[PDB]
């Protein structure tokens, strides 16, 4: 049996609203009612793995497995094996797999992030799961976020201290956080963004839903907003919305949104908002392409409607040589030529850079780079040809073609690192000098830029 090249992800987010579900939930897990849905045709076929997060769930691990896997069985007719499961508080992602991926899934990682202080520290925060497919890391993060139309910012916090703080992937790769540590990273959730829009608007907005015309609504959505001005999620895809806003519903109907302010609400509005959410980040120049993005129509037991987004994914074999794993394949080698950093940072320490890849046998330090001083202000590190040639473990091009060098520069002084980053080895050429190019962050924020040349020599 050859291994895959291609997966097909399903992502699911559903706030339930403390309440249990209704007898069938299908058509979630199906990507039918509102937005991108899926074809028909494909209604037998089952996805490679299922991811599902949910907020504010009332039911024990147990019940929620037990109705996943029974819907799952009666769309499919294929008993899914448990991957992972996570709770905190009522935050639970649950993955779910094919038996035949059974021994293809390894490194299985599960955490959770609480955020805020005090107050604050409660009831929202973050779970998520890692594991690697074949040769393929995959991370999972579903997050509930701050409530409320005025806590944007609330929300960007939470953001950072569950990129910063949740400790998923390969623990070697100690300079980077969960945005660099996977080939393919899904983050969903109940993110809580609003559209931002005045009060007195609400039935204004119903009636821009009721004409389907997203538009002038997706076009003050905080989330699209703050990502535009890269306050949150920066270097994160989203699918285009084409679904009504999945918050807040009167249960047991969709045909009303209830938005006025109540006791029960803090005395606060809820104006109608796409508060359910799925986005990603995947290393540069691998396959990932969203083949549905919408919400469910017929399952409304939560002021929320669940949220569905598939994802063909890309995935490689493991590789064995007759060299590598174990040792070097000499006919292999990765050359940087004429590299620099452009790095935001006031400080005046040297810089060395660290190359982290699963094509090395354990990561490689660098030389101290040259610093000067750029034309509008900034610190340039530059590492000319200085930088070591890295001995891949095997040399073969259908395996070296596919995989990714990340970059950490570090201070000299401190060994922090100052800025983080992910060099794709697709390349146009081999035995070629080609351009490089790599922003850098640093918990999320842009800190600086990488760029040069490579050479990689492959067997070929
Ligand atoms: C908010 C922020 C950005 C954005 N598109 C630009 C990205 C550039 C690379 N892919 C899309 N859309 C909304």
């Amino acid at each position: 049996q050859p291994e895959p090249d291609m997966i097909t992800i399903f992502i699911g987010t559903w706030n339930m609203g403390n309440a249990p579900p209704p007898k069938k939930i299908t058509s979630w897990f199906l990507s039918k009612g509102q937005g991108k849905t899926r074809d028909d045709s494909a209604d037998y076929i089952p996805h490679d793995i299922y991811v599902i997060g949910t907020q504010e769930d009332p039911l024990s691990e147990k019940e929620w497995l037990e109705i996943l896997k029974h819907s799952l069985q009666e769309i499919t007719s294929v008993t899914f094996k448990t991957v992972a499961i996570h709770t905190l508080w009522n935050i639970r992602i649950v993955v779910l797999a094919k038996p035949e991926h059974e021994n293809r899934i390894s490194h299985i990682c599960t955490d959770n992030v609480k955020t805020g202080i005090a107050n604050t520290l409660g009831n929202k925060g973050a779970v998520g799961v890692s594991f690697m497919f074949n040769g393929t890391s995959l991370g999972f993060v579903n997050s509930h976020l701050t409530s409320g139309s005025e806590k944007k910012l609330r929300r960007n916090q939470n953001y950072m201290n569950i990129l910063r703080f949740l400790a998923l992937g390969d623990k070697k790769l100690s300079p980077f956080n969960i945005t660099h540590r996977f080939t393919h990273l899904f983050w969903f959730g109940d993110l809580n963004y609003r559209v931002d829009l005045p009060t007195w608007e609400a039935e204004t907005i119903i009636q821009k839903i009721k004409q389907q015309q997203y538009a002038d609504l997706l076009s003050h959505d905080q989330l699209l907003t703050e990502r535009r001005e890269q306050k949150v999620f920066l270097h994160f895809e989203e699918e285009e919305i084409t679904f009504a806003p999945t918050y807040r519903f009167e249960r047991l109907t969709r045909d009303k949104y209830a938005y006025t302010k109540q006791k029960a609400t803090g005395m606060k509005y809820n104006l109608p908002s796409w508060c359910d959410r799925v986005l990603w980040k995947s290393y540069p120049l691998v396959h990932v392409v969203c083949q549905s993005y919408g919400s469910t129509s017929d399952i409304m037991t939560s002021d929320h409607s669940p949220v569905f987004a598939t994802f063909e994914a890309g995935v490689t074999s493991q590789f064995v040589s007759k060299n590598g794993p174990g040792t070097v394949d000499s006919q292999g080698q990765i050359e940087f030529l004429r590299c620099y950093a452009t790095l935001k940072t006031k400080s005046q320490t040297k810089f060395y850079l660290e190359f982290h890849s699963s094509c090395l046998e354990s990561f490689v330090k660098s030389q101290e780079g040259e610093n000067e001083e750029g034309s509008e202000g900034e610190l340039v590190v530059k590492f000319g040809e200085t930088l070591p040639k890295l001995k891949p473990i095997i040399s073969d091009p259908e395996y070296l073609l596919d995989q990714h060098i990340l970059i950490s520069i570090k201070s000299s002084d401190s060994d922090e690192s100052y800025g983080e980053g992910c060099i794709a080895l697709r390349l146009e050429a081999t035995e070629t000098q080609l351009p490089i190019y790599t922003p850098l962050t640093h918990h999320g924020e842009l800190t600086g830029h990488f760029q040069g040349e490579i050479k990689l020599q492959t067997s070929q």
